[PDB]
């Protein structure tokens, strides 16, 4: 195609957020937006290969910022402290999540009615945050993310299908909390989808995992093949 990137400065009215979107020049007219939420280090080439990625199969896909100046954290005995403030403050995570969605709706190339939010590891918490805020998303798809039970005011508020991929191996992934999830989607008959990849442990979308902390983070082409497949197919169910 004609994959081309561009940086978009955005705000919660707080902080100032530095992302990237990527998008296909040779599609006609408005195309189905995808925020993509990094792993908690921030907006990295991780994070995005998977926009160009995305706007490779026809999408317009933001790379969004988790901690504003497009900081990426690489002391890793800053990355609990970060995380913790934001489990902590969800109405701030929540709204640097709603930063990024409304930022890619501004976009020319975003078609407002097919939207979908995608994270790898803290930013699948992230994605999944967003919907329980009641954002205007048809699909959420996480990969290898940590999951947290909702606040009260969540109920009924998640208004796309979810896919949530999970590595079977993961340490990192509270089985009560996989338990309390389901739960929540279960009581309000969200449309939710949950696979457990026997395969995987943590970081499976990542071939720079296997550096790392060792056991628990690991690259699973198989595994990453398999979810980016299945988020796919969802997307190609709700957008198409």
């Amino acid at each position: 195609g004609a994959m081309k990137h561009r940086e978009i400065r955005y705000t919660d009215g707080h902080t100032q957020f530095v992302g990237e979107l990527h998008w296909d020049e040779q599609q006609g007219g408005k195309c189905p937006g995808v925020v993509v939420f990094p792993e908690a280090f921030g907006l990295n080439d991780h994070a995005r290969e998977r926009a160009r990625r995305l706007a490779g199969l026809g999408y317009a896909a933001l790379a969004a910022d988790l901690h504003g100046d497009g900081r990426l954290i690489d002391d890793m005995e800053q990355l609990r402290p970060r995380m913790e403030g934001l489990f902590g403050d969800r109405a701030a995570w929540r709204a640097l999540a709603r930063a990024a969605l409304d930022t890619l709706v501004a976009q020319p190339e975003v078609d407002a009615d097919r939207l979908a939010a995608i994270g790898f590891c803290f930013g699948g918490t992230t994605a999944l945050e967003l919907a329980r805020s009641g954002a205007s998303l048809g699909a959420i798809v996480t990969f290898h993310a940590g999951l947290l039970p909702e606040l009260p005011e969540d109920a009924g508020r998640i208004r796309g299908r979810v896919l949530v991929c999970h590595g079977a191996e993961d340490p990192l992934v509270q089985k009560e909390a996989i338990d309390a999830v389901m739960g929540e989607w279960r009581r309000d008959r969200v449309d939710w989808q949950f696979t457990f990849y026997g395969n995987a442990a943590h970081s499976f979308t990542d071939p720079a995992a296997d550096a790392h902390g060792m056991a628990g983070l690991a690259y699973e082409p198989l595994t990453e093949a398999r979810s980016w497949t299945a988020m796919r197919n969802l997307f190609d169910e709700v957008f198409s």
